[PDB]
């Protein structure tokens, strides 16, 4: 229905805004674009499902997220990929893991404060009906 399409458009607007706020945070610069294979040649071999905030925006725009839960799975993926690819005690790895955890926690915190639970429940119910 057109009311349903209006719901999903509102979702997309909300998600772009959260994603923009994450993307402009200097701590998260490393997560804003896909990994450069020149710079990191084995990345695309080790990490099976690369994700980054530019790709998140492309997916919002492609109507691939019908719920905040689906969006959060991709935020989670950005984080788990970083924990998997940089697991060492070395300070570079530890820095990127900290930042990955901060990205995830920040996204969850924004969503906890700003997403109405009934809005999300509506999205989920429309999704389940299709
Ligand atoms: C996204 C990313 C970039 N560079 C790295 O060394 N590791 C990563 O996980």
């Amino acid at each position: 229905s057109m009311q349903e399409e209006d719901t999903f458009r509102e979702l997309r607007i909300f998600l772009r805004n959260v994603t923009h706020r994450l993307a402009i945070d200097k701590r998260f610069r490393v997560f804003t674009k896909p990994v450069d294979p020149d710079e990191v040649p084995d990345y695309v071999t080790v990490i099976k499902q690369p994700m980054d905030l530019s790709s998140v925006i492309s997916k919002i725009d492609l109507h691939k997220y019908l719920t905040v839960k689906d969006y959060l799975r991709d935020i989670d993926l950005i984080c788990s990929n970083a924990l998997e690819y940089n697991p060492d005690r070395d300070p570079g790895d530890r820095l990127i893991r900290h930042r990955a955890c901060a990205l995830r926690d920040t996204a969850y915190a924004i969503i906890k404060e700003e997403l109405d639970e009934d809005f999300e429940q509506l999205c989920e119910e429309i999704q389940e009906s299709r």
